[PDB]
């Protein structure tokens, strides 16, 4: 059989999913006995230099060209992009092809509706590619951006403030010239969208992640965090309880001897815990060649070609800074154990002049309106985990 | 239009009736969702008149294992029995007979999964091992793992409590995690056939149980722990196998790890494998093992995927990636040496006077009138040439992470 294909896309990704194709097609036939045709491939200009270099490919700058094509069986995206991408991944499944996908700016509310939209025309829809960084899931944590927890490590490890730690990240490649995707966690975020939905099998909003990046964070964070016994790392979290996916991205103190804690430069890491014991997968995000490797193994997936369940048969804990406080740190201590509800436990640590923090560890929420209301100026406040 | 997958199950432990028990819960599910109807129609047991549970007596049971090999009805044979002999004879045979079969053997080693894995390639049927290994998975070179739980969590006890080996121990048996005879965890036999495992996995070898230079952890002391953790580092019992110009080199042995390395943090009961490649980042999984309702899970799983491509990927198979083309080591060691006169200082100016070129050396105080020494960068171990210059060297253990 021909297996006709065409290719949306010939970056890095696209070039290397060719590459891989074309050093396995005698092989996929041998083995297999399929014939893999690229028939076409989408570029946005037909003039740019490419890790193929000049190729045998047919390259068209008219995606319709592609979608018209009935002798198609299998559509392989790797541009990018919600619009106008996802309707023509849309149109594709309409048309009964296939649709493999590595496409990073995807959310949850995409893949549901491509995945519906491909099971109601009878063909297979794989994203496989489209997440680098895969049993009841009822909470997950990650270090899911390379470039914050790099920037979070170098202050730590280096003892350089975070504006110091950020242009050492542009010099060296990770961070661009506007970092705030980064920075700011909305990559982490849009990972954690991601994530809850293969973890929970519910669609979020990437607006419905509370979302605070690392620009504040600063050495005396690290350091208090330090003494306390915890590192200071982005997390991103996704927790499911009564129904409901609670999603966030935000600074957070991780208890030293948590697995998480140990994950450091631009390496990520995602921890779930369901039951069963936690688990942990570790590495760095994929991989040029490792994207398009997983795109060709989702392709040779459908050339070889509904689900899941089976038989049964928390507070929170919080880091919180004050200042302008009048007054030792054993008053201190005194005045928010008089203030906060009944908890598990509270210490406290000098942070700077007439500055205190607090790690609480046991309340249902946020102290920070409360002890503003009793008249003290909270600075900021991070959740604490990995507490045992 | 519902047919009819006429299994049978050879053993009936823990796993087996766990397997029964997933099969039962889910019978009816698996009939309206997969259309298949799942029929243990046979269970192989040692003793079938031994007493069992309400449930199992509904079951046709036998001894005889050509009561179900013989029998030509029977689409998929289940094997939680354990064993090699007579075991893989047994799975020969059954695909030989073109039976689909799904194992959790925790015996099966890697001569073993080959030929059976050619063998039902050879006829058309499909094998699946997956129970038979723990989770926790193209171009592996190597891979460095915690492998048994029960010697990770002796390690970490001396370690955080500060008891001798033999405390740390005891204390494994009375908390359930070391058995009565610990030999298998303890002297890394476990660890070696994961090691063979592993092996077998990430690089396409064969490579045999013996072929594993193998150490226990039961020579560990208090002393080792205190003063690898003064010089930056834990000891972890490691399975590592390196996989160099067409070899594996594969061991099990007590191996310091720098205490910023990923493996460094793996404590009490928790695995973790660590996979180094080319070009790739490092990668690791972590978590703890199995798991009789787990490694039960598994089989129905293996089960359902080959109920669902019943009616329809050689293990010949791999994708080739040197189009890495268009897109783009030393050993380290610990040394023990006792009875030494002269100074800390003396020892240390010795070493650098007689070791071949290396990338760094620190020597610590391990006990009256012994040291230790970590070298960075040497091509083999230096013990022999430690010993002939007149030490007298307790032993050395590798160091990783460096
Ligand atoms: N305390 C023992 C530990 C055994 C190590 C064996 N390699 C000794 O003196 O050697």
């Amino acid at each position: 059989k021909k297996l006709n294909i065409a290719l949306l896309g010939l970056g890095t990704v696209g070039s290397g999913v060719v590459k891989i194709i074309e050093e396995n097609r005698q092989q996929i036939q041998d083995t297999l006995n399929k014939d893999i045709v690229i028939k076409h491939i989408l570029v946005r200009d037909k003039s740019k230099k490419r890790p193929l270099n000049i190729s045998q490919y047919h390259l068209t700058e008219d995606v319709n060209e592609i979608l018209n094509d009935d002798s198609l069986d299998i559509i392989v995206e790797v541009m990018g992009g919600i619009e106008p991408t996802v309707d023509w991944l849309r149109t594709a499944l309409k048309n009964k092809k296939h649709v493999i996908t590595a496409n990073k700016d995807l959310l949850a509310v995409h893949l549901k509706l491509l995945e519906d939209l491909a099971e109601e025309n009878g063909v297979a829809l794989k994203f496989e590619a489209s997440v680098a960084g895969p049993n009841n899931i009822s909470k997950f944590m990650g270090i899911l951006n390379g470039t914050s927890n790099f920037i979070l490590s170098k202050m730590t490890k280096e003892q350089t403030t975070f504006e110091e730690a950020l242009d050492e990240a542009k010099r060296l490649g990770f961070a661009e010239a506007d970092p705030t995707d980064d920075v700011e966690g909305v990559d982490a975020a849009r990972k954690v969208v991601i994530t809850s939905y293969l973890s929970f099998n519910q669609v979020i909003k990437l607006n419905d992640v509370k979302r605070r990046g690392i620009s504040g964070v600063t050495l005396t964070d690290i350091n208090v965090a330090d003494q306390l016994g915890y590192k200071i790392k982005l997390i991103g979290k996704g927790i499911y309880e009564n129904g409901k996916v609670n999603a966030s991205v935000e600074p957070t103190l991780i208890d030293k001897k948590h697995q998480l804690a140990a994950v450091e430069d631009e390496y990520n890491a995602i921890y779930v815990i369901g039951a069963v014991g936690d688990t942990m997968f570790y590495g760095k995000g994929a991989g040029s060649l490792a994207t398009g490797s997983a795109v060709v193994s989702d392709l040779l997936n459908v050339a070889l070609f509904h689900t899941p369940p089976h038989f049964e048969l928390e507070k929170s804990n919080f880091f919180v800074v004050v200042n302008h406080v009048k007054g030792s740190i054993e008053n201190f201590e005194n005045e928010l154990k008089a203030i906060l509800p009944f908890h598990r436990s509270l210490r406290v640590a000098n942070y700077d002049n007439q500055s205190y923090a607090a790690v609480i560890v046991g309340l249902e929420s946020s102290p920070e309106e409360l002890i503003t209301k009793h008249g003290y100026e909270v600075d900021k406040v991070y959740p604490v985990e990995g507490v045992l």
